[PDB]
């Protein structure tokens, strides 16, 4: 597993993005991009800004 913690709220602005709330724990799916990470937030997958999450492992 790789988990990350949402440091801020983020609301999706494009079709490939997802929404998260501060304090959510998200499953990290792909961190190859330096600016945008693909995560799973409960049941949805998509991108959020990498700077807005913190790796936990």
């Amino acid at each position: 597993k790789e988990l990350v913690l949402a440091l801020y709220d983020y609301q999706e602005k494009s079709p490939d993005e997802v929404t998260m709330k501060k304090g959510d724990i998200l499953t990290l799916l792909n961190s190859t991009n330096k600016d945008w990470w693909k995560v799973e937030v409960n049941d949805r997958q998509g991108f959020v800004p990498a700077a807005y999450v913190k790796k936990l492992d």
